[PDB]
C-alpha cells in the first residue's frame, strides 16, 4: 500500500481540435460498423463526468496523494448516476454492437445501469458486491459495502448457508477473478476490435487485455485525455472528453441514448433489439 508502485499519474492531457475529433469519430463509426466482434474495455474516465474522481488525471487520487493534496468527490457512491457514456454502453449492447464488457471500475455505475451482468467482467470488483465464501453466491446491494481487500462483511448467506459474506474489492496484493478474467480473456482474443474509454492501460494483466486483439489481426482503438501505456499498439487514438466521443459516435451510428430508471440490477442480457442498418463503406 504504502510500497505500492502507481505507475505515471498527472502526465498533461490532449485535446485534438474539431475538425480532427469528427474525422476520427467517423472513423471509429466505420470499424463498429464493420466489425463482427466488439469489446469495450472501460476505467475510472468514464465517471469522472458524474463526480468520482480518477486515479492518475491531474487531479486523480494517486496525483493529488503525490503533491500532497485530497481528491474531491461531487458525489457519494450511492448517490451517483451513471455518464452517457455508461448509457451508451447499455444501448450498444441492447443492439447487438457490444459483445462483452471489460472493466477495471469498482464504482458500480455498470450493474446499476442495467448493463446485464452476463457480458460484463468486473476484473477489480465492485463496491456494491459482497461474495459467500462457502457457496460463492452474489449479493448486489443497494448501499456500498464497508470493507475492501476480501474482508468479512459481517452478514451471512442467505441462500437455500451461513457462509461468511466479504467484499470483492481487490487490494494491491490479490490476483484477479478468474471467472471474470477467462471471460475478459476470451472476449479479447476473439474480439475484431477492443476500444478503451477512459483507461491510462498501465494496470497488468487488465491493461493488457485490449492487446489481445492485435493478435490475428484485429484492430485497437484508444479513447483517453492523457498518453496510455499502448498508444503505440492503437490504430485510432482518440483524444477527448468521453461523453463527446460517445454522443457523437451514437448519432452516426443513428441509436439514442437511453433513460435511466434508477438503481437496477441486470444478470442476464436480454433479447437483441431492432438496430439501424449499416451504411456503404467502399
Ligand atoms: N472525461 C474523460 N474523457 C476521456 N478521458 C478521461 C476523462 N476523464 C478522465 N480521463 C482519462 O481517464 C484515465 C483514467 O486512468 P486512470 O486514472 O489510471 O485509471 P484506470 O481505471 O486506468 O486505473 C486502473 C486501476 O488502477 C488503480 O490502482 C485502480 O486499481 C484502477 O481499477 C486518465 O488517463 C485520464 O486522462
Ligand atoms: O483512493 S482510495 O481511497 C484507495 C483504495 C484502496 C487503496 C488505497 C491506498 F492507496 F491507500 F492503498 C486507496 N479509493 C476508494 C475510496 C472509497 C471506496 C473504495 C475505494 N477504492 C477501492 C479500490 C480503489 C479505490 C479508490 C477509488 C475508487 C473509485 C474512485 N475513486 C477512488
Ligand atoms: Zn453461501
Amino acid at each position: 500500500p504504502f510500497t505500492a508502485d502507481k505507475g505515471k499519474c498527472g502526465l498533461p492531457e490532449i485535446f485534438d481540435p474539431p475538425e480532427e475529433l469528427e474525422r476520427k469519430v467517423w472513423e471509429l463509426a466505420r470499424l463498429v460498423w464493420q466489425s463482427s466482434s466488439v469489446v469495450f474495455h472501460t476505467g475510472a474516465g468514464i465517471s469522472t463526468a458524474s463526480g468520482i474522481p480518477d486515479f492518475r488525471g491531474p487531479h486523480g487520487v494517486w496525483t493529488m496523494e503525490e503533491r500532497g493534496l485530497a481528491p474531491k468527490f461531487d458525489t457519494t457512491f450511492e448517490s451517483a448516476r451513471p455518464t452517457q457514456t455508461h448509457m451508451a454502453l447499455v444501448q450498444l449492447e441492447r443492439v447487438g454492437l457490444l459483445r462483452f464488457l471489460v472493466s477495471q471500475n469498482v464504482d458500480g455505475l455498470h450493474v446499476r445501469s442495467g448493463f446485464p451482468r452476463d457480458k460484463l467482467a468486473e476484473l477489480h470488483g465492485n463496491m456494491f458486491v459482497e461474495e459467500c465464501a462457502k457457496c460463492k453466491t452474489q449479493y448486489v446491494r443497494d448501499t456500498v459495502v464497508g470493507t475492501m481487500g476480501l474482508k468479512a462483511t459481517g452478514r451471512l448467506c442467505t441462500v437455500a448457508c451461513r457462509g461468511e459474506l466479504r467484499d470483492t474489492i481487490l487490494d494491491w496484493e490479490d490476483s484477479l477473478p478468474d471467472r471474470d478474467l477467462a471471460l475478459a480473456d476470451e472476449a479479447s482474443r476473439n474480439a475484431d476490435l477492443s476500444i478503451t474509454l477512459g483507461t491510462s492501460l498501465q494496470i497488468r494483466p487488465s491493461g493488457n487485455l485490449p492487446l489481445a486483439t492485435k493478435r490475428r489481426g484485429g484492430r485497437l482503438v484508444i479513447v483517453n485525455l492523457q498518453p496510455t501505456k499502448h498508444d503505440r499498439h492503437a490504430d485510432l487514438r482518440i483524444h477527448g472528453y468521453v461523453d463527446e466521443v460517445m454522443t457523437r459516435l451514437m448519432k452516426h451510428l443513428g441509436l439514442e441514448i437511453p433513460a435511466w430508471d434508477g438503481p437496477r440490477v441486470l444478470e442476464r442480457a436480454l433479447p437483441p433489439l431492432p438496430r439501424p442498418p449499416t451504411p456503404k463503406l467502399e
